[PDB]
This record gives C-alpha cells, structure tokens and sequence, in this order.
C-alpha cells in the first residue's frame, strides 16, 4: 500500500510505540497501512501518555493506555474496587495515585478550547480528570490542575511540536490537521 | 498433574517470582504442581514483599524474604548483631532501616481484622512490625504506623485485585478464597 | 475470559510464538481468547514450520510462514519472479532453495492419509511439495520425499507427541481433537 | 554448614549447572550443603551429559537429564511412542537420534569395568545404549560403539581429569574418591 | 528535506546497514537527505555485499566494503603483501581466500549485460573477479565462475526483487531505476 | 596518517563520544585523522554537555549538542515555537528547562575571562546563558548563575583536569594547548 | 594451592569486586592465592568503599579505590589542582565533593579505637576524613561526622557481619580475625 | 608515561585480548606501560593464537595460551594423563585434539627461519608442534604439516601484515622490529 505517513511514523517512533498502537488499531478492526493518519496519532497520543507517566514520581501513575481493551479495564476495575472512585464509563488514559483520580489525555490538531469541551461533554464522570496538549504548544487541564511541573509539560509540548516540523518538512503535516 | 491454578500462576507472575517461590516450597517439603493454591499465594506474598521494599528509599529496607531458609536468618543475626533489635523467633518478611524495625508481611483472603490477632499471638516479639493486606483492598498495620507513603500502598492494592479478578475469571478464585 | 487452553499456550509456546500467532488470528479476524483449540494449533504449526526450516543448511529455506499477509505475498513473489515457479494460488509455509519448490506444512490430529488429500485437492498447484505430520508420529510427504533427514523429523514428530501429552495433562486435549 | 566441598564445587561449575543439580537433589530429598560429594558428583556427571550432547550433529541428542523427573518422562515416552523403541524402566541420560537409542551416562572413580557391569545388570533394558567415563581417563561404552568420535570425547577425559586435580589441590579428592 | 524514498530506506534496511552506508556517503561527500537513490542504492549494494560473505564457509571471505577508505586500503594491501596477487588499481568488494581473487560486486536496474562491460572495462585488473546481479533476477560472474552455491544467490535474488516491490509500492521504483 | 592525539582520544573517551564526534566533524568537512587537536577537543566539549546535561534533574535539559545541523535546528525551532523565548541565531549547546533559557558551553585552555567575551561578543541574543569551563579548574558563568550545585560542576573540572594530564603525560597537551 | 579461604572468597563478592581486588594484590606484588586473609580483606574493604559511595548523591562521591596506581593519583592531582585541597601523601579511598574532603575507609578486626589511632597518626593530612568500620558493627568518624545518614551505614554494618558468619560457619574467621 | 605504543595497542585490540595480556605480563612481573613493545607483541601472538583455535572444527584445539600459569599446566597435565602425551617442558600454547599433539605458535619479525630453529633448540620435547609466523607473510610448521586448511592460515597473516602497517603509519614499527 505504501504511504509515505507510514513510512515516517515507523522512522519518528520507537518500535515499543509502533507495536503497541498496531495492537490498539488491529484489535479495534483499523488498519495502520490504510488509515495512516489515524495511525500517527494514536503512536503520539501513546508517547504523550508514556512522557506523563514519566514526570510523576516513582508509584505515582498507573497507565491504562497501552494495554489491551480487556486487561486495561481489569485494572481500572481493581483501581475503583481499592479505592473508591467511580467507574468511569469511557477508558481513561492514567490513573494518579497522588491526586487519587483518572486522567484522560487529549492530543489536537484544533483549540484545545473545542477537544475540551468534546471530552468533558462525552465524559460526565466528572471526578475524571481532563489533560490537552496541542501540537502548537498549548495545554488546558481541568480546574486549571496541571498534575505535573512546568518542565515535564514543557517537553511534551516541544515534542509535539518537532513531529510537527518532521511531517510537514515531509508534506503530510496538511493532510494530518484535515485528519482529526 | 496439569493444574489450571499452576498455568495460571505462570502467565500471571514474573519468571524471578514463579522460580523463588518454588525454592521455599520444595526448601519445605511442598509441591507446586499438587499444592496449587499455596502456590498461588507464596507468589503474592513474593510480590507483595517486593513492591513493598520498592516503596521506600534507596537503602530503606533488607529483604529477608526470598532468600534460603539459613541465608534468610543469616541476614537476621547480623541486623540484630550490629543494631540490636531482638532476634525474632520467627522468619520476619523485611527490615526497616528508617524505623529500625522488622515487617511481618501478610495476605489474607478473609478479614485483616482476623488475620492480623493470628500473626500478632502467634508473634509476640513485641518489636516486630506486622503490616498486611486483603484482596479486597483494606490494610492494616501495627500502631496505624503504615511505614511507606500512601501511593506505594495503593499499587500493592491494586495488584492485589487484578490477581482476584484474573484468578475469578478462570473460575479460580473460590477454591482459592476457601484455601486460606 | 479465562480459558485453561489459553493459559497452558502461554507456558507451553515460546512468547515469539505466542506473539506471532496473536498476529496472524488477529490480522484474520480470529480471537485467541475465544478461539482457543485454534489458537493452540496455530502455535503448533508455527513451530514447526520453525523447526523444519532449521533443519535444512544455513541458506535453505525461505520462511513465509509467520510474515504477515502482504508481505508473505511479497517475499512469495520476489520468489516466483526470481526462480521462475508458478505463483501458488494458496500461501505456502516455506521455500526449499535446494529443490526449488514450495513446502505447504500440516499438522493433524487425524489420519496423515486425510490431511494429505485434503491439501492436494485444494492446492492443484502441482509443484508446492505438502509435508504433514501427526500428533501421534507419522508423517507423510508427496513422492515419499521428505526433505530433512531422519533426526530433524524425528525431533518435530516427538515435540508434537509433548505438546499432546501435555494437553491432555489438563483434560484439554479431548477438546483440541474433536476441534479438527 | 559451610563445605570447602561446596564452596569449591560453586567455583569449578558454571552457574547453570549448580542451579541445575540443586534442583534433582532437591526435588530427590537430599541437601547440597550437607551431601556435598554428591552434590560435586551430580554437577561433573551434569557437565558430561552436556559436552557428550555437544559433540554431536545439530539436532542429534535430546538431552533428558537436567530435567525435571515428570517432564523427563514426558518427553522419554514422545520419544518410544514416536520411534517405537521400547520404553526404559530407568531415566536414562539422552535420545541418540542418529543411532535411534537412550544412552546412560556414568562417571566413575572405580575401574570402568566395575561400573559398566553394575549398570548394565541394573537395566536390562537391552537397547539402551551405556557409555561410562571415569576420572582416570579410561571410556567404555556398549558393543565398542562410542557414539561420538575421537575428539569430543578426550575433552570430556580432560575436563574431567582438571575436576579431580582441582578437588586434590584442595585436599577433597581423598574424600570424594571414597564416596563413590 | 523530507524524502519518502529516505524514510523507506531506513524502514527497509537493518540500522547497520544505514549507518555504515552514510559513512561512506559522507566519507565520498554525498547527502543521504539529498542524494536519496544514491543512498538506497549504496545501503542494497551494502547487504547484498554482506549476504555473499555469508554464503561461503567460515572464513572464506574478507569484506572490504564497508570499512573507511583508509582502512579498506590497508587491507587490501594486507592481503596483496601476503598472497601475492597484483594490487587493484580500484578498491574491490571482498577477497576470495579460497579461489584467491578479489571480488567486484555490482548491482544493476540495467542488463547484466551492460554492467559487466562497463566494469570490466574500467578494471583491466584481470584477477579480480566481477558478479553482477540485477533488480530483476540475473546474475553474471566472471569465466561464468559463480562462486557460492545457488541457494546462497537465489536468497541474494529474491531479496533484491523484494526491494524492488516495496520501492514500486510506494512509487518510488520509477524514479530509482531512472537514477541508474 | 597515525596520531599519537587520535589514538589517545580514542583510548580516553567513551565510543559514543568519539562516534558523535566523527558525525559533527565529517558533517562540517573536518578530518579526525588530520584535525587531531579539534578532534580532541570536539570530544571533551562533548563529554561537557553530557555531564551538565546529567547534574539536573530528570527532565531539566534538552541536549541540542550531539545532534546533526537540521535535527538540532529542529529542537531548536520546538523550544522556541512552544516556550516563546527568541529563536538563537547561533546553535546552542541546551536548553534549561527549569530556568527557561539557552545554553552556551564552551571549554578553553585561556583564561575564563578571554573566551566568554568573545562569546558574549559574537552571541548578542542576550536571552541565552553562557556558562564556561577551563582546563585548569575555572569556570564563568552569566549573572553568577551557575545553573548546576557545586558537586556536579566540581566533576567537570575534575574531569578536564584529569583530561589534561593524560595529555601532557604523552606530551600532546603542549601542542593542544597552542591549538585553541 | 588450594585455599578453602580463596573458594569462599569467590563465592562471596561479586566478581568484579574480586577482579579488582586481584589487581590491586598483583599491582602490589602480593598473591591471593597464597595470601588469601589479605584477598578477603581487600574484597571486603572494597565493597564498603562501593556500598559507602553508594550511599551519598548521585553526584557526591568520586572513587578513588579501585584504579590502578597512576589513575588513582592522577584523579587526585585533578581533585587537589581545582578544588584546592592539600595533596594528601597517601592514597585516600574517595573524594566527597559535598562536604570537600577526601575519606579514608578502614575495615577492622579490633577496637575501633586502635585502627583510628593507627591511621590518623599515619595520615597527619588533618584535611583528610577518617571513616573505619568494624566486624562487630560499631563505627568510629572524624568528628563524629558520619558523612552517610544512618540507614546506608547500617547496611555496611550488617554485609560485614554477614562476612564474620560467613567466615566462621567454614572455620576461618579464627584465622581471619589474626591476620589484622 | 604514556606511550603511543601503548594508546595503539588498546585501539587496535579487542579487550579481551589487552586484558588477557595485561594478566599475563604482571603474572610474570612486567609492565605494560614501560615494556609497550612486549605488550604489542602478547597481544599479537594471543590474537594469532584464538584465530588459530579458531580455525579447526568444533572441538579441535585446547587453548593454553591466556590461562594463568597455574590453571594452564593443570589443563597441560590433564591432557597428558588422559591422553599418554609427553608432559612437555616448556608451556605449548594450544593441543591438537585431531593430531594429538602440542602446539607451539610463534610470531616473528625475523626470518622465519631463525625463530623456528631457535624454538627447536630450546623444546627437544620432540613431539611438540611448532608452527610460526612472520608479519611479512611466511609461515612455517614441523614436517610441512600446517594442520589448518590454506584460508585459515592466510588470514592470520593478513591479520599480522595489518599490524605492520597500522604500526608503520604512526611511526611505531621500526622500535618494534628492533625489540626482538
Ligand atoms: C513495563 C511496561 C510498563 C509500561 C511501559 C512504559 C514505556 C516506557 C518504556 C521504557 C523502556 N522506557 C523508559 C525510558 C524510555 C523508554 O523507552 N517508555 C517508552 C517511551 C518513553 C517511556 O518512558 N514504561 C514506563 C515505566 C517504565 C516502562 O517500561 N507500559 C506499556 C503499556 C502498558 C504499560 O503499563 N510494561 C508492562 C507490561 C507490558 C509493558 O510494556
Ligand atoms: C538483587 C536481588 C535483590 C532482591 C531482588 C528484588 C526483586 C526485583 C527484581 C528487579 C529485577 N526488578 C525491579 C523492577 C521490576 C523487577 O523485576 N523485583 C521483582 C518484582 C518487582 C521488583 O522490584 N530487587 C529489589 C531491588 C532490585 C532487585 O533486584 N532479592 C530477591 C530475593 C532476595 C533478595 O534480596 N538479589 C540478591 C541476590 C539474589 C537476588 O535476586
Ligand atoms: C530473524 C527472524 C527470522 C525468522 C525467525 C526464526 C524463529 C527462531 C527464533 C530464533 C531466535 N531461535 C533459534 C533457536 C531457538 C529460537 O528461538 N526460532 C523460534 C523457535 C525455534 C526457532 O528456530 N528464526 C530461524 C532462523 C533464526 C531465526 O530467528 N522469522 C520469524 C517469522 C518470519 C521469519 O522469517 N525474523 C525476520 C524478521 C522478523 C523475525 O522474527
Ligand atoms: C535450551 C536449554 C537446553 C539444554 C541446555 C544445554 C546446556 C548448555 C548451555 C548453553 C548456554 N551453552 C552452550 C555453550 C556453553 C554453554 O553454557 N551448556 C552448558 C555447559 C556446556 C553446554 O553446552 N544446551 C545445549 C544446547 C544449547 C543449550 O543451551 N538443557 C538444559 C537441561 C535441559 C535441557 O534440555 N534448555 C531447555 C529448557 C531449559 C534449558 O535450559
Ligand atoms: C564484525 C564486523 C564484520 C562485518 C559485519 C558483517 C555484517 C553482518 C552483521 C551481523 C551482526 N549479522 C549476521 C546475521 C545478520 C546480521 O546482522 N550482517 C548484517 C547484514 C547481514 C549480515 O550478515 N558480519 C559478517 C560476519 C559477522 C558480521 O558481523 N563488517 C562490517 C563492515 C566491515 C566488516 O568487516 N565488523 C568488524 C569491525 C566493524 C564491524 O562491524
Ligand atoms: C538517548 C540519547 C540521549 C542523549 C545521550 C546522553 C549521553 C549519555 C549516554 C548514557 C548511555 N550514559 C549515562 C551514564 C553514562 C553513559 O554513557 N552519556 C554519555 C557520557 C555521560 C552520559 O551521561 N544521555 C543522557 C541521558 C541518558 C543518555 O543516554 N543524546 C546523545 C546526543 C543527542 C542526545 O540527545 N539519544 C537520543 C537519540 C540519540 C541518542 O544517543
Ligand atoms: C563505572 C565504574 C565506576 C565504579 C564502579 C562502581 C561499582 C558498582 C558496580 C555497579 C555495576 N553496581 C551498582 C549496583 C550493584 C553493582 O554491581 N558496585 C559494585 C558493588 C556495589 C556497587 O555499587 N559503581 C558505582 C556507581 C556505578 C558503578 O558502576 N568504579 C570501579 C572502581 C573504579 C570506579 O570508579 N567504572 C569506571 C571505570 C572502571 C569501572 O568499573
Ligand atoms: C570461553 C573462553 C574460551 C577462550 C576464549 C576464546 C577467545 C574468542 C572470544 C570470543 C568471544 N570471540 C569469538 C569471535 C570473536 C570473539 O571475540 N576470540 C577473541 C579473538 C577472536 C576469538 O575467537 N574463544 C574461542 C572459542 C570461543 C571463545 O570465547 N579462552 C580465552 C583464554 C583462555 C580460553 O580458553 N574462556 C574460558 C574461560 C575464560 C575465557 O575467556
Ligand atoms: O482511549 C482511547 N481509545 C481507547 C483504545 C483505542 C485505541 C485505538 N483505537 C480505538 C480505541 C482514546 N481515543 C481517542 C479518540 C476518540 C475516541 C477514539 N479516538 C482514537 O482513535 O484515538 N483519543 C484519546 O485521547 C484516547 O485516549
Ligand atoms: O515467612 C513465611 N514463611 C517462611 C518461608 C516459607 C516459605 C514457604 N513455605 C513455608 C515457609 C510466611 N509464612 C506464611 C504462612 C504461615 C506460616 C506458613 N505460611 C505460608 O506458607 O505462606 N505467611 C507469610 O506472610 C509469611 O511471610
Ligand atoms: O539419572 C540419574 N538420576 C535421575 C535423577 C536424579 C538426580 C539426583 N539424585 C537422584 C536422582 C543418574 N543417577 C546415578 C546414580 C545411581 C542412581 C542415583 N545416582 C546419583 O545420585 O547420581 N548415576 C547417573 O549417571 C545418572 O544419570
Ligand atoms: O566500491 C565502491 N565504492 C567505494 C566506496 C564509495 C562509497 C560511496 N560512494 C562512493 C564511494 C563501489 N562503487 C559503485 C559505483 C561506481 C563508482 C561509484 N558507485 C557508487 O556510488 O555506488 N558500485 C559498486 O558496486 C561499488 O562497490
Ligand atoms: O556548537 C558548536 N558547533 C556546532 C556544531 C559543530 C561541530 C563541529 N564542528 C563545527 C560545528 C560549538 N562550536 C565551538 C567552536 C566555535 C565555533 C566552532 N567551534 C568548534 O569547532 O568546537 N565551541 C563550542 O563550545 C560549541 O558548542
Ligand atoms: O588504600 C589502600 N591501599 C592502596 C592500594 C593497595 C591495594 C592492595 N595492596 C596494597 C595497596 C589501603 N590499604 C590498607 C592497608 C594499610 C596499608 C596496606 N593495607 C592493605 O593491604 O589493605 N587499608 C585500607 O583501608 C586502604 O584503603
Ligand atoms: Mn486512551
Ligand atoms: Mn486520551
Ligand atoms: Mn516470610
Ligand atoms: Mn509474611
Ligand atoms: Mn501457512
Ligand atoms: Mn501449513
Ligand atoms: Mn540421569
Ligand atoms: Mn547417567
Ligand atoms: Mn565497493
Ligand atoms: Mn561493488
Ligand atoms: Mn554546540
Ligand atoms: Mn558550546
Ligand atoms: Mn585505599
Ligand atoms: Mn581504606
Ligand atoms: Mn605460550
Ligand atoms: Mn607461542
């Protein structure tokens, strides 16, 4: 099929990365060879999530995205059974165990005005806690509660923006905004 | 002999938590393969006992579960031999070198208000720290003195719950609840 | 889920086996929770397509088996167009560069003599070679030529009989062979 | 308990091997700190198994000892139930895929005449095929056949006869010669 | 710079393979991000080069690409000095330590027919020895002097035809075969 | 060519310094065998960043050195489009994300004083810090602010201390000296 | 030679802590095979020196133990030359470049108090930090400045004392403790 | 001191083999960083000495050479007693298990000639094996029989050639022809 998204995304992500959203997408009946866009994203919406994680401290979060459907709920389950927070009713992205609520993690190609209100309308769970990041370099975050230092947000927000300069240096930034 | 228990404790547990438990249980006359439920457990216990010493500092904590029945007591004698604490009558799971105190670790499928007056009678080194958990999600600690921070309690909790709900998945939980 | 099946094909397989086979079920809409006799044969078959290509001399067999689809077809292909061979109409397991012919691998938990007519109805290919093996010890390959020598069948024939004996172990293997 | 013998046998076998002979000793109710000679003997007699199925071709041997005594079993029997051979009333030592017999290793401080007829009244087994080596350097194996050729088996005497110089240089040699 | 034809070279061939060809590229003062095709082609060059080294016995060959080109020299003269063969007045490819002979590997989007002559011209070295290969499937030697046996250049054939569908699947194979 | 400086260069800094090293050089149209004493001091200005980069916290710094011209232009250009801060006319060395500023290193065998004002001179981007180092122990850095605690900038001087005396005691550190 | 010291030697430290340690003894013209109470105690002395720089900062220590002469000193020179400390006139053990000092680590089978008096007569550095330790568990510091906080000193104290069982569950901490 | 010699030999031998000379070089009270030129040689009769072993089948060659004194003759004795060799006089650097004799290698910057003669003299053990080797490409074995096959040899001797020059180009061969 060759595309040249393809191609970028297997050169600009690590292996772990590729793999992982290959499962995500086959095991929700998507193809990465065909749907190529929608493959870059969800590989960056993975590597934002794992760079979150990272900025915590050591047992600070336990990472939902990643995991398979099955396996990701048996956790959020054992989260809410050992806690007590509500279920929520759409999968989460994180779990802090420092601020004890989930994190649902964003990433736009639009306002992070407009992807916020889409997920906190969809959501309703409202103890879920809400994350976006934006490929120009904004982010918006419930209550205005970032959860992490200024550093750790910083370099999400760089990160998103050099796969940015990668994909339209290559022609496919364009073709990537009208995607989402 | 062919035991659901025994494949499910080999896909549920890591390679270091399957190979240790094995040696304690052979070290004690007991088989996995026939003994599947303690099999399951020694495991938990492992793991608990190893998230546990990870919650600390750097040097927090000597692991004396895990090792071999003479080595295990090794560590103990020269713990009390250079702080001074009584050496323990029984096999104690850790060593707090911030609190100076030993850590009896539990697991317990009933309530941690029965499990722990068992293992403080059976106790009654006085000294002896004694800490453990349910499946359910509650613990329980000497003096309310929880040692570690609040989040490295909760993942313990966590996993403790994503065992039962695996282990109940496979129609395995009942005949291990009524193990204990 | 939770199926014995499932959790004795994780311990019994190899985890590049266990990956491969999630793949190529995946990739064919198959759920190897689910279909879990299926999934124990594709393993199976997967590694013996392993063992029979490392019994050859160093550059001797080109694996298609365990590639996924498209770019089996393409090494396929690369093949026909190299060689000169009629393009098969079915995917093959293997390419023997010494005798320059496709290998199509079975395996069976009924009669060699079923199996081997069923694949050479289907196949009419005429050049592909089919090699089958059974469960209980017999092979059978077209024109009594059997590629490898004696040990390196040997060697697949008495891990099947393993893998047999195993499964039966469990009280699975009654299942897996009325699953054929 | 602390053996020069044990401290010396950790030192002269490679970690696989002592993992490997705890294991049979264990699972057999016998103490390695206590039954130090033996100990020394099951590593060496270890060790041989594994340079003899060194020597062969790629896929000639399937080794059988170091393996746990039910799953030494198990593939024991896919081995008769898939060549044909009688199965052995004892847990012999290797499959020779080549020659289609089980050998018996021995490793002797006695004349290999002694040995060997000791072995072979005890079996009786007919087919399978005794090899035995000592620590002088004599070998003497079943109808003159020796199985691999020259050179694989002088590394064995080799290796063998560097065990016993180790074990005299440190005053063990006595004792263990008089265990056997 | 963003090419698609950059991409699927790094895609395509193993991260050996594309550090050492940028060596050499920077080395002669050539882009890789720039001078795409060239690139493609010295990376295929490159692992065809490496695939025939492996086809001979253990130490058949010594590989001269791939080393800088100090360091290519020195060994050139290295084995000049010691066997005795004139030295090439180009660096060749490999040095045939059983037929003593360097070896001139090329790699054709032409006729065989028309590469060879265009090296065998340009050498007049008369020992060294020339083997094309072409994208489509032929080869040609010297004295019609193949060197390794066909498996090893069947698998050389095949993987150049596999390069060939992937570079014409993403539409860059018109433009790389226009570049020769 | 054979230096006496590219042998100790190469025996004095780790592989990864050296390959990255080599990169820049070549990228710039410089010779390592021939620029032996830029060589030298390409490595221990790369050695620099490295452990300043280490004396931060996690995530404190991005390294912009040890990177090819585009991409290192890449991260630039993210840092600048997401943080706000003015885009450099001159490739720094990092970026600090804890203090928001650009980072410029530089390692001189002259005095402190002489090097920063030629920096200082040729910067004029005002915003970004400039922190220098000497082989003899001193340092300078803009505003006093020295970025890292003392220990981590103690190793560094430690370091090219030890640097210089390898030198000298092979007579190199005369001739690189008179380099800079 | 054959020491049962030599054997438990190497069962008991890593193997590069007895690598060094051999270097050091040849180095200084002494053999651990013959002069096995020094082996032990320059292994023992060694891990101290490794589990104390363990124990500060990531950044604190710099190890002085464990070079070689010449790059022990040479590490010195470069400590001295830009901190400033007075060149010591024997070899210290580390440099802590927290409190700016240099740590001399001893290792005793008698009274604190005699080995202190012993090397701070020696010493007559003043600059240079006294730290000793004792098989029995007490420390003894320069001012009663312990450097460490208590829990990484604690575990010092505790790996010695499993050494002193060690030694003397094979009868040679007798002689262990008469070397000194 | 620092010698180029000696920055040359860690940059053109592996690790390994610079250890392994090291050991042997303070095992018999030299130094490698004042005797740089008997450095440069162990390290090359070792590397010849592993390419050597290197070059029969699996299990041909006992390799003496690099083990410490001690350990060396216990294998030597070893291989006498079981074989009925002539212990011989002199430590051989290798055991032909094929031809069952001892191996002398030598390596010269002489006539070949000359060092064989003078190795004759000084054996007498009659049936060692002496096989030499010049760095300007001769060798020369005991009764013509050079016991590798053309390939193996020759390399080797490229190998001692490259030596040559890369010691030439910095300036370093003409002290090294003259030290023996
Ligand atoms: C153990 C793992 C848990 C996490 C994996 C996650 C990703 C992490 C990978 C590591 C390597 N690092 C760390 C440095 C860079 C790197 O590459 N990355 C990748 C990108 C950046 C990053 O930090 N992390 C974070 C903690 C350590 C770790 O590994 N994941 C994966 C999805 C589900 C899950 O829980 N598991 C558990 C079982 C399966 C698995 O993979
Ligand atoms: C060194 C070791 C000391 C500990 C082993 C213990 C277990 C740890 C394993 C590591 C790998 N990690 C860390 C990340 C995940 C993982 O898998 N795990 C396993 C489950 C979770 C965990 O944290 N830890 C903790 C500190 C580092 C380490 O390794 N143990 C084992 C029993 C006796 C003992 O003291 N030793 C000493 C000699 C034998 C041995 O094994
Ligand atoms: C390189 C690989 C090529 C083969 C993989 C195949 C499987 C092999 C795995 C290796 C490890 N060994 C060898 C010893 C045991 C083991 O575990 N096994 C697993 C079971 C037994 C076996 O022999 N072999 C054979 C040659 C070496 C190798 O690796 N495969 C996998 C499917 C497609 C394919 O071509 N590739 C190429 C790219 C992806 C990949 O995996
Ligand atoms: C895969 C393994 C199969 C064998 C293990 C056996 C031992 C071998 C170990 C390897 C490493 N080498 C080879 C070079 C030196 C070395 O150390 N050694 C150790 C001493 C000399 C030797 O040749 N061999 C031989 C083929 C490759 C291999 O690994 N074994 C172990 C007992 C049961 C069994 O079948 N398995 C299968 C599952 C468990 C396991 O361990
Ligand atoms: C040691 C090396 C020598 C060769 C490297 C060459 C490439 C080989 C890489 C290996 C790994 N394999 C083998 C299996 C697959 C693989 O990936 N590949 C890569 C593609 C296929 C292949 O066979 N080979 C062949 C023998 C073993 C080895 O490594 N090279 C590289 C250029 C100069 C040179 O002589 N050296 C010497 C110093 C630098 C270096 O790299
Ligand atoms: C991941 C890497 C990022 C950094 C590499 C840098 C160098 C680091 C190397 C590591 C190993 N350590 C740490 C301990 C010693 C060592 O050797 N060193 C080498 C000398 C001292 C040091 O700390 N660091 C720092 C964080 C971890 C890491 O690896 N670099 C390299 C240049 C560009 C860049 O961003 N990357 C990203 C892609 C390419 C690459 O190499
Ligand atoms: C890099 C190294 C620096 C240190 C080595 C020292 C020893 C450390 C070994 C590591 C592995 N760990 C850490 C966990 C356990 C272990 O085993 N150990 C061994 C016993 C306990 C310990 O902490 N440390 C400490 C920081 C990391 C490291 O490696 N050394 C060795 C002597 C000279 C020196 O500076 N170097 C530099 C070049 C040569 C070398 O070895
Ligand atoms: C196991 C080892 C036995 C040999 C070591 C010898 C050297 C070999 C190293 C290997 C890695 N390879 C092979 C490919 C390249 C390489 O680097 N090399 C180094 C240069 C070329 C070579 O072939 N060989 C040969 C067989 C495999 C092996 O490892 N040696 C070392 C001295 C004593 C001895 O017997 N042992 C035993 C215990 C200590 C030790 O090191
Ligand atoms: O959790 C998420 N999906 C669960 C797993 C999954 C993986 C791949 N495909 C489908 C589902 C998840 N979805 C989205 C958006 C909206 C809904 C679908 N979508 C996307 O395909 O990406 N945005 C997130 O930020 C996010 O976290
Ligand atoms: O320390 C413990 N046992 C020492 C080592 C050991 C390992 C395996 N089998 C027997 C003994 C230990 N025992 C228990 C319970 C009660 C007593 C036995 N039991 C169990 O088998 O698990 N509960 C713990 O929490 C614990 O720490
Ligand atoms: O197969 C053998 N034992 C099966 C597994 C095993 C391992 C450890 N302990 C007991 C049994 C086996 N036995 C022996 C001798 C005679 C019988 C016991 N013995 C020994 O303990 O060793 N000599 C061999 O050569 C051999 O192969
Ligand atoms: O050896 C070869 N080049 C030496 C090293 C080198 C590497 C990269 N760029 C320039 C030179 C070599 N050259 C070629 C063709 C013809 C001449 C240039 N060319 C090419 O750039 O590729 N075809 C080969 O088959 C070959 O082996
Ligand atoms: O960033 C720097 N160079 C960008 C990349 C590069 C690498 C190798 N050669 C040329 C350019 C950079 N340059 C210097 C000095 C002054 C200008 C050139 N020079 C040097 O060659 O080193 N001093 C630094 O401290 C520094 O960071
Ligand atoms: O630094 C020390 N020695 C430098 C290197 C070295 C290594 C091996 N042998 C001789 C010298 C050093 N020496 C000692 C005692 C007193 C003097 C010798 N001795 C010992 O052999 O150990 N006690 C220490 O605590 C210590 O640190
Ligand atoms: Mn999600
Ligand atoms: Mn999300
Ligand atoms: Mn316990
Ligand atoms: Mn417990
Ligand atoms: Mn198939
Ligand atoms: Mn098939
Ligand atoms: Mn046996
Ligand atoms: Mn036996
Ligand atoms: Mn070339
Ligand atoms: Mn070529
Ligand atoms: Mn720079
Ligand atoms: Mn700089
Ligand atoms: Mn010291
Ligand atoms: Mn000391
Ligand atoms: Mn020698
Ligand atoms: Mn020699």
């Amino acid at each position: 099929r060759g595309s040249h998204m393809e191609d970028f995304v297997r050169q600009c992500f690590n292996p772990m990365i590729v793999e992982l959203a290959e499962k995500a997408m086959k095991e929700y009946g998507e193809d990465p060879k065909i749907e190529t866009n929608k493959f870059a994203a969800i590989c960056t919406h993975l590597e934002v999530c794992f760079m979150y994680s990272d900025g915590g401290s050591k047992h600070r979060f336990e990472i939902i995205e990643g995991r398979d459907r099955i396996m990701a709920w048996t956790v959020v389950n054992s989260i809410c059974n050992t806690t007590g927070v509500e279920k929520p009713k759409f999968l989460p992205d994180l779990y802090d165990y420092k601020e004890n609520r989930f994190i649902e993690i964003g990433v736009t190609r639009r306002e992070v005005h407009i992807y916020y209100l889409e997920k906190a309308n969809k959501i309703k769970s409202e103890k879920t806690h809400i994350h976006i990041f934006s490929f120009t370099g904004e982010e918006m975050a419930t209550k205005a509660d970032y959860t992490l230092d200024e550093e750790s947000r910083a370099r999400i927000k760089t990160r998103l923006f050099t796969i940015r300069q990668e994909m339209a240096s290559r022609s496919l930034w364009d073709s990537f905004r009208q995607s989402e």
